[PDB]
């Protein structure tokens, strides 16, 4: 029973009691239907009763016609009000530039009677008196509107205890006839009072919390009014928010009140008696933009954390079409099956990004968005499916931001549109959203106390609910170039280890551009350290800590392997502090366990022709940030061979031996000095070759190393 009450996008409530009833007005912009009236008796229960209107107006910015929108703008503040037995609703519009009047007897079913005229009034808070005229308020401007409201001849006005009370920081203006600070705590601003039956006084405000939007907060009021102590909650299901299995009884509403489309829909080209118990979207128009797209059905995502789910059948999709789910605004975040290739898209910056993408050998697919707003996160991770219950995460996290436009909160998105060819549809079986989250997944987190790029790594779980997991830490390939690119690691080893039962985090590194060595065996070890430190928070038994990489990332895995304990060495002149001070977990072990390197170079002393070193614009030159045949000390002092020894943990070297930027001697090299310490568990040759074309049965005994050594 707290606050805030509701966890989820409401902004510009206008409320008002009735009796033992509550009701509320609210903006949703774009979204259709508009102006959302909620019912609630005990201020903290709400659900959604009824919407205003249907369509706001037949204009192509309305419509989604010839590239136009009215994101951010549409239905705004509205004023909700109850006189001698007639409820009274306003809002107004710059999407056309009208204010807009309803009225009726009953707020919950309805008809409405409905006028409007221009301008828009902004943020207007109409009000009768007891003089008997209709005021209006606005900007801050009075007049006087006409009796049959066809005309006139966050402003909220209260008339409480014969005085007026004008809301607008929160800034109260009192009046005998128709100014100080009230409320200034967290920018929880905009509303007006209710009291209640029995004569307690509330504040209605909101907060910009962020991704999830701008949430209502209530605060208790003294008497000025000086600004929980009310019946249990039930959250935001299914009230605001509810499942649906896409399955009428006879007579029922179509579509429940929790959809609202993005801006007018296009009424031909949805069902639900096409196929009974699927919602058919069918396409109408190619689409170069998917905030251009029609008939995109969604609710509100809710805090503190959510997620949505869909099952899909993919039939009906033509050559070019794209349906699935989203989190929608205009950094948006899809993940749906086009054409039939599961893909994944980011929209975050500019221009789309698809990320990572998968086959589709059936037609029934699943799909799942997460949510995590917990502390303002705000990162969405997406899923598919191709079952009931097994997921398969895909893609990249979508960090979330609060963006104007769209002026709104992210929601759950049912799309399905063309690029080529218009006709194809697509099933949905049912939409799914809980208050739950899996928490097997997170991205971006930071292992140092720093924003930097280069000292992020993700974490991953198995579903499979066990208290404690054997973690693998991944490296990537980019001949120490990137400092960006552990989501490629995990599309190549991920779902193997997840499956065997570990803890996978993909970790990254500062590149040669943005350090020098030993920067890059300092993030690692660092990386090590943060997982322990923080073993107890993300389910991690760190009694195993597996580490493995291509290129690069075998090297710096290799490096970490033989290093165990060691915090500095000196080679000739030249001294390297391998442990390093990147994070603030220096207490704890930088320590690995078992190390699998794929085809890693080792030795640049010998990294030509087997034999010399190469040029200044080589990899390991930049690395280094000096030139290798004259820095032979430092070539040494980064070559993992160095720190072998009968203790350091067993390895297992993989490398092709058509190979052609990192040739097969690196690797034998690296095996023969181990085998002869007994550190190597086996080198395995690839007669195929090539620097990267990694195949079942070399992954699959990375995956039996790691399980024997861990148990
Ligand atoms: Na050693």
């Amino acid at each position: 029973a707290t606050n805030p009450v509701i966890y989820a996008d409401a902004p510009d409530m206008s409320m008002l009691r009735v009796g033992d009833t509550y009701y509320m007005s609210s903006t949703t912009m774009h979204m259709s239907p508009g102006v959302p009236i909620m019912k609630s008796n005990d201020l903290v229960n709400w659900k959604l009763v009824n919407y205003a209107y249907d369509t706001l107006a037949n204009i192509p910015t309305m419509n989604l016609d010839d590239g136009k929108n009215t994101y951010g703008r549409g239905s705004w503040a509205s004023c909700l009000r109850y006189h001698e037995g007639v409820y009274y609703l306003s809002t107004f519009a710059q999407t056309t530039g009208k204010t807009y009047f309803y009225t009726t007897k009953n707020l919950e079913k309805g008809p409405w009677k409905c006028t409007e005229f221009s301008p828009a009034y902004h943020d207007h808070s109409f009000f009768f008196d007891e003089d008997g005229h209709i005021y209006m308020i606005y900007g801050l401007f009075l007049a006087e509107l006409k009796p049959d409201l066809s005309g006139v001849k966050g402003s909220q006005l209260f008339k409480v205890n014969g005085k007026y009370y004008l809301f607008n920081t929160v800034i109260v203006h009192r009046a005998d006839k128709i100014g100080r600070v009230v409320f200034q705590d967290r920018g929880i601003a905009q509303g007006g009072l209710v009291d209640t039956p029995d004569g307690r006084w509330f504040a209605y405000l909101f907060e910009d919390c962020g991704a999830v939007g701008r949430i209502p907060y209530l605060v208790p009021v003294e008497w000025w009014p000086v600004l929980l102590e009310l019946p249990d909650s039930r959250g935001l299901i299914p009230g605001i928010v509810a499942s649906d299995d896409f399955n009428r009884k006879k007579g029922e509403r179509a579509l429940p009140l929790v959809w609202q489309w993005n801006h007018n829909p296009d009424n031909a080209l949805w069902s639900l008696s096409a196929r009974k118990g699927y919602l058919r979207l069918t396409t109408g128009r190619m689409e170069t933009s998917f905030t251009q797209a029609k008939n995109i059905l969604t609710q509100r995502t809710i805090g503190p954390v959510c997620t949505g789910s869909v099952s899909m059948d993919v039939s009906g999709m033509k050559e070019g079409d794209f349906a699935g789910l989203s989190l929608f605004q205009r950094k948006y975040g899809q993940v749906g099956v086009k054409v039939k290739y599961i893909v994944m898209v980011n929209g975050e910056n500019e221009t789309p990004a698809e990320v990572e993408k998968v086959p589709l050998n059936q037609q029934v697919v699943y799909f799942k968005a997460e949510c995590d707003f917990r502390n303002k996160v705000d990162k969405g991770y997406f899923y598919y499916s191709l079952d009931g219950s097994n997921w398969k995460a895909i893609g990249n996290v979508l960090k979330m931001q609060y963006t104007m436009p769209h002026f709104m909160g992210y929601r759950f998105a049912l799309f399905n549109y063309a690029t080529k060819e218009v006709g194809g549809y697509a099933d949905f079986d049912y939409f799914k959203i809980e208050d739950k989250i899996s928490d097997c997944r997170w991205e971006d987190i930071c292992y140092a106390d720093d924003k930097l790029e280069g000292h992020k790594l993700d974490i991953y779980l198995p579903d499979m609910d066990e208290p404690s997991y054997k973690v693998v830490v991944l490296i990537y390939g980019s001949a120490w170039f990137a400092n960006n690119m552990k989501q490629a690691a995990f599309q190549v080893f991920g779902k193997s280890l997840l499956d065997k039962g570990f803890a996978v985090v993909s970790i990254n590194h500062r590149s040669s551009g943005d350090a020098k060595f030993p920067a890059q065996i300092n993030d690692v070890k660092a990386a090590i350290r943060f997982i322990r430190a923080n073993a107890a928070k993300y389910k991690l038994d760190t009694s195993f800590i597996g580490i493995t990489g291509f290129s690069s990332g075998g090297h710096l895995a290799s490096l970490a392997g033989t290093t165990n304990g060691v915090k500095s060495y000196t080679i000739g002149a030249k001294t390297v502090d391998l442990e390093g001070n990147v994070g603030l977990y220096p207490s704890f072990s930088s320590r690995v366990d078992a190390v699998v390197n794929w085809f890693g170079p080792i030795d640049m002393t010998r990294m030509e022709n087997c034999n010399t070193t190469k040029g200044a614009n080589s990899p390991e030159a930049a690395l280094i940030g000096g030139v290798p045949a004259d820095n032979l000390d430092m070539l040494a002092l980064l070559n993992p061979i160095t720190y072998i020894d009968k203790n350091d943990p067993k390895f297992i070297v993989i490398h092709g031996e058509a190979d052609t930027v990192v040739p097969n001697c690196q690797s034998i090299f690296f095996s023969e000095a181990l085998r002869a310490q007994g550190r190597l568990e086996e080198f395995i040759s690839v007669p195929g070759g090539q620097h990267g074309p990694f195949n079942e049965n070399t992954l699959k005994k990375m995956i039996d190393f790691f399980a024997r050594e861990a148990g």
